[PDB]
């Protein structure tokens, strides 16, 4: 099977996917989608976030009104960098 | 922490796991990076042919070390090649 730090990737990717499928498009996240893998998978890392909706607006390169893959990616990266700090 | 919460914790502390070894303790040598590879990344890199040119393609400031931002574009990578197997098209 995988190393711990193979799973570890593998489960940052599955996540998205897993909520990315809950509604509309499967492979990529709406803002309802977005609002519930923030609450349920990062309220520890996202606590001091602020306005979802605004969230959304920001990881939202392209402007419309969905995040995939690429989009979700970079918040992970912003995510890791803070995590990298302590 | 949540699942994936612990999942992005695990990937941000491997690095500095080997990092620490030897040299400055907040990049990998090359030493350092090998070590991370055949220890930790042996199945999703199982594929990637010499380390030295993998470290030097990844060392894109060229000063010999692998630093946070630059271990990080290798789990991109990585995370793409996941992407593609958790969204398989049928075509
Ligand atoms: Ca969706
Ligand atoms: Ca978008
Ligand atoms: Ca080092
Ligand atoms: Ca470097």
């Amino acid at each position: 099977p995988l190393t711990e730090l193979e799973e570890s990737i593998e489960t940052v990717v599955t996540t998205f996917f897993t909520f990315a499928r809950q509604e509309g498009r499967k492979d990529s996240l709406s803002v309802n989608e977005f609002k519930e893998l923030v609450t349920q998978q990062l309220p520890h890392l996202l606590k001091d976030v602020g306005s979802l909706d605004e969230k959304m607006k920001s990881l939202d390169v392209n402007q419309d009104s969905e995040l995939k893959f690429n989009e979700y990616w970079r918040l992970i990266g912003e995510l890791a960098k803070e995590i990298r700090k302590k």
